[PDB]
């Protein structure tokens, strides 16, 4: 598929999707009308790891890059493992302007090693 990623916009409220790529949507079965402005967490549900979702958050607190493997859904519901690499972006000022998130779909890291 084409890269999927999105840029979401921290200088508005919680972080929403400004962009989404044509292989985002392919990727997850959302339409962009339907991304547009949400925050990146509505790809999650029941089997994501609360634990991995919290080291997210502290990164974008903090931001900081990080990868981290996770399960999300598609719109029909199909979990997939989800490689996320999220970047802090920075103007030529040092102020933060984005995130940029790109996914990979596939258990690249074993379930039983993810867990510890
Ligand atoms: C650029 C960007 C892309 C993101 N992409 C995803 C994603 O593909 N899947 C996901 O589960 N969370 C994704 N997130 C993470 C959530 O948006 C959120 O930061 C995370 O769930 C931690 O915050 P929360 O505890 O408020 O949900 C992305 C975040 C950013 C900034
Ligand atoms: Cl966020
Ligand atoms: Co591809
Ligand atoms: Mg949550």
């Amino acid at each position: 598929m084409e890269k999927s990623f999105v840029i979401t916009d921290p200088r508005l409220p919680d972080n929403p999707i400004i962009f989404a790529s044509d292989g985002f949507l392919e990727l997850t079965e959302y339409s962009r009308e339907e991304i547009l402005g949400r925050n990146g967490r509505f790809l999650q549900g029941p089997e994501t790891d609360q634990a991995t979702v919290q080291k997210i958050q502290d990164a974008i607190r903090d931001q900081r890059e990080i990868t981290v493997q996770l399960i999300n859904y598609t719109k029909s519901g199909k979990k997939f493992w989800n490689l996320l690499h999220l970047q802090p972006m920075r103007d030529q000022k040092g102020e933060l302007q984005y995130f940029i998130g790109v996914q990979l779909d596939g258990e690249f890291i074993p379930n039983p090693l993810l867990g510890l």
